[PDB]
């Protein structure tokens, strides 16, 4: 399977905002993940857009379709904003009634970050963002833990994480 994304507008101004759709495809089982993301402090701020402010350390980001069963979803958030890291996740804790369901997750959206543009995108485009490791989260997968609805994780060899794309100024 694989972790991937998608950019709502490659195009942008500034003040302009844009949002990097996060999915998963083929992790069978999917119970929940934690990703450590890095962006570009200099051009992207992100943007809370239920509160319509900035992201502090401690915002979580938009929720997708995945992981919004009523399994006892818990969500983490605790960046690092100056050092543009975004630290995050979300799982089901109640993985019993979540095997009870007969409706396992697998493929779909399982968070969304804004960003708002604050400096002009150079001609050549800059990458929206990076997953890479970081934080304290052992055996990741390029910045990325993904697991099932017995507890276990996924390795390197299970899934690719595919990076997002460019943007570019209008």
């Amino acid at each position: 399977g694989s972790v991937l994304t998608a950019i709502d507008n490659d195009k942008v101004a500034v003040g302009d905002k844009v949002t990097l759709t996060i999915n998963v495809d083929k992790i069978t089982n999917f119970s929940g993940y934690q990703f450590n993301i890095k962006y570009n402090t200099t051009y992207l701020q992100p943007w809370d857009t239920i509160a319509d402010e900035a992201y502090t350390d401690s915002t979580m980001p938009d929720y997708g379709t995945l992981l919004q069963g009523r399994f006892n979803a818990t969500d983490m958030s605790k960046h690092n904003l100056s050092q543009g890291v975004l630290n995050f996740g979300r799982l089901y804790m109640n993985l019993s009634a979540y095997r009870a369901s007969g409706k396992p997750e697998s493929t779909g959206a399982v968070a969304k970050v804004t960003f708002k543009v604050i400096k002009e995108i150079p001609a050549e485009g800059i990458k929206l963002a990076t997953f890479e490791n970081g934080s304290s989260m052992n055996n990741a997968v390029d910045g990325t833990m993904l697991f099932d609805w017995d507890g276990n994780m996924y390795s390197s060899s299970a899934y690719k994480v595919v990076q997002p794309g460019l943007i570019y100024p209008k």
